[PDB]
């Protein structure tokens, strides 16, 4: 009866956009797997924070399905996610089974690379808008958090808490999200 | 001409309160050393995020002095910081040379354990107030960020961005903090 989350961690990922959702989701009782794109080895994030993943993406792929797949941002991290065939397979499968897909900042540009969720309203970091909108396959939003169907997007490191709590609300409901939120000392 | 920051990382530390200041400070051009209390080995944080430190605290101690010493929160992380003699030596030295000391959430309780900054106005996480105020050696504040002399404190994971930007402003000034802040997409 426990929900499961997959966080895909690639070199150059924004470590704040990786750790906040993982932390907040585990506070909500969600079983989170931080899967290294390139294997089990430690991952050097965009600001040189080094994180040890829980598993390789190859191994975590076999232990699905997941209720949410989370794509952190970071320009170079998002590029690595966009070039990976394993990520394409995971996202297409998740879209087919109508599971939740969550991406923040530059992360949503991986959805375009893999042709995921065309026609959805999405947001990105302001600096990633032009890349996300190449071809006009999505409709752009400036909301700090945007959810259209099974596609949940957010804008930047400073929206990471709202992004993470939106996932919790989608998976575990509004009451759990509010309980998890109070001890964090968030402003609004 | 480069400012230097020391972040002391112990088991049970709150990984969000560790990664946000490190990331934000490196965005500000500050040279940050994430020093493992127990050595160079990876550190399991409070929500099971595993971080590889840049150096052992023993090694980082020799490469001082630092313009700021940063103590993350996390109840068990703060207890480990409070029991460490090496931390006592670093903090007392930092206080004598009138360097900045920054602690967030449960982190400020390590200041009480090591008799640092008595008489200062400080804040903590609401759940750590009673422990911080044992003996009445400080004056308590409910501000999200509190700075009294060389003691800078903050309340919780949700104040981590404001806590980190206050450090940048103290070290590099108000203009740099504002430049670093804009791309984060913070609300206020």
């Amino acid at each position: 009866a426990s929900k499961r989350a997959l966080v895909i961690l690639a070199k150059g990922a924004e470590e704040m956009e990786t750790v906040i959702p993982v932390d907040v989701m585990r506070r909500a009782g969600i079983k989170v797997t931080v899967a290294g794109l390139a294997g089990k080895d430690p991952v050097q994030c965009s600001r040189d924070v080094v994180i040890c993943p829980d598993a390789s993406l190859e191994d975590a792929k076999k232990e699905g399905p997941y209720d949410v797949v989370v794509l952190p941002g970071g320009n170079l991290g998002a590029q690595n996610l966009s070039e990976s065939a394993a990520v394409k397979e995971i996202l297409k499968e998740q879209e087919n089974r109508k599971g939740l897909i969550a991406a923040i900042c530059a992360g949503p540009t991986a959805l375009l690379a893999h042709e995921i969720g065309f026609g959805s309203k999405v947001t990105t970091h302001p600096l990633a808008k032009d890349k996300m909108m190449n071809g006009g396959h999505y409709t752009y939003s400036e909301n700090r958090v945007e959810k259209d169907g099974l596609i949940l997007t957010s804008r930047g490191p400073g929206t990471s808490f709202e992004f993470a709590l939106a996932i919790v609300e989608a998976l575990n409901g509004k009451e759990v999200a509010a309980q998890v939120k109070a001890p964090l000392v968030l402003k609004d």
